[PDB]
């Protein structure tokens, strides 16, 4: 019971379930009401689950209520005395970032993608504060409010190699700074409104790419402050990356300063058209 000491017990009666949205670990997951009425998701454990599925969902659902932050998605509860056993969450009108990104082009000020990027590090240092290594930062495990609010999550799936640094790669290991370098990857996400990174390289590609000293380049009409601190991000060095601390700070003095964000990187076009004179 201690695990879940963060988490309300939502009794069954609450919840109703409507449509499949996902799979879990073993179990489904599902968008429905939780009773006033709000949407929710719902991750259930089925029949059938194992000792070792039992401690991870639990103690998924205990972290998840210990996190309280406002770039963090909040847990509603958990079903733990009845079967199928459930962790319930808010719902993000807007969906994930990735897709949201992708279908809204163009459509941000810049100040708006910024303030984007300052949640989602946020959200991050505090993770990484609460000594939690998320792994899989990713646009794709983001959800967007309706106030443009970004609320880190993890949607589950091995490795998603463009997104990991080198030494989680090379030698498993994983840390709030292979965290930062996943952070970067998001900024680039972010600043082109869902390109894939890397576009078509194979993983082998990427990878000695980047061990060769080659790293994205700068996003269209990206601010030069933006771009300094992505790449930051990718240094080869893992000591030599900035901490969580310092992204939040950077990004927040950004913000303060607006100007700050007007002179923007020499974006290099791979294509050349001349109009005749
Ligand atoms: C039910 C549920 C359970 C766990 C999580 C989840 O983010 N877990 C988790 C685990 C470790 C660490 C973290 C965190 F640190 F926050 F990033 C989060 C999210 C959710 N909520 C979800 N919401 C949504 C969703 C979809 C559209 C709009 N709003 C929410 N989709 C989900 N798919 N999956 C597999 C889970 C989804």
């Amino acid at each position: 019971q201690a695990v879940l000491k963060f988490t309300t017990e939502i009794h069954p009666s609450c919840v109703t379930r409507q449509k499949v949205i996902g799979a879990g670990e073993f179990g489904e997951v599902y968008k429905g009401m939780l009773k006033k009425e709000v949407p929710v998701a719902i991750k259930t454990l089925k029949a059938g689950y194992t000792e070792k599925q039992r401690v991870d969902f639990l103690g998924e659902a205990g972290i998840m209520g210990q996190f309280s932050h406002h770039n963090i998605i909040r847990l509603e509860g958990v079903i733990s005395k009845y079967k199928p056993m459930m962790i319930i969450t808010e719902y993000m009108e807007n969906g994930a970032l990735d897709k949201f990104l992708r279908e809204k082009d163009g459509e941000f000020s810049v100040l708006q993608l910024v303030g984007m990027l300052r949640g989602i590090a946020a959200g991050m240092k505090y993770l990484a504060n609460m000594n939690y290594v998320h792994r899989d930062l990713a646009a794709r495990n983001i959800l967007v409010n309706s106030n443009l609010v970004c609320k880190v999550s993890d949607f589950g799936l091995k490795i998603p190699i463009r997104w990991t640094a080198p030494e989680a790669i090379s030698y498993r290991k994983f840390t709030s700074a292979s965290d930062v370098w996943s952070f970067g990857i998001v900024m680039w996400e972010v600043m082109t409104y869902g390109e894939r990174p890397y576009w078509e390289l194979s993983n082998h590609e990427v990878m000695k790419a980047i061990n060769d000293g080659f790293r994205l380049p700068t996003p269209m009409d990206c601010p030069s402050a933006i771009y300094q601190l992505m790449m930051q991000c990718w240094q080869q060095e893992r000591a030599r990356r900035p901490k969580f601390a310092d992204i939040v700070s950077i990004l927040d003095k950004l913000i303060r300063a607006p100007d700050s964000l007007k002179t923007l990187a020499d974006f290099d076009p791979r294509v050349s058209i001349r109009l005749p004179s």
